[PDB]
């Protein structure tokens, strides 16, 4: 049913290799997983703004914390107010995308904004 776009791994590799990207938002177009967007923004609140409050997404975030450490963080965004048909589709396609991304250090399943808040994500990242 569902096919992975080549641009997903490519953009992730770009995030992973050198400093042009801080996060990536993935989404279903349904038939293909695709990059909804990329960002160079260091501001964690810009990331939170791109998680739509009533829709599911996946994301990767290059999480920095305290020298300092970095961890590539996969986020399944599945907010309560999103439609169940959408939640079921993302749930059944997740692993396709997740398996293709090499070197993910932490995973987050988020059902409300407090579960993806920076402090909560930093907490889980140690």
């Amino acid at each position: 049913g569902v096919t992975l776009n080549d641009a997903c791994v490519e953009t992730y590799q770009q995030l992973k290799l050198g400093k042009k990207l801080k996060y990536i938002i993935f989404h279903l177009n349904n038939t293909e997983i695709a990059v909804e967007k990329s960002s160079d923004s260091v501001d964690y609140d810009n990331f939170l703004a791109d998680l739509p409050e009533d829709e599911c997404r996946w994301a990767v975030y290059d999480l920095e914390y305290e020298g300092k450490r970095n961890k590539l963080t996969f986020v399944s965004w599945a907010p309560d107010s999103a439609k169940m048909k959408q939640k079921m589709a993302y749930a059944s396609s997740k692993d396709i995308l997740r398996r293709a991304l090499t070197g993910i250090a932490v995973e987050i399943q988020g059902t409300d904004f407090s579960e993806v808040a920076h402090e909560n994500v930093l907490d889980k990242a140690s």
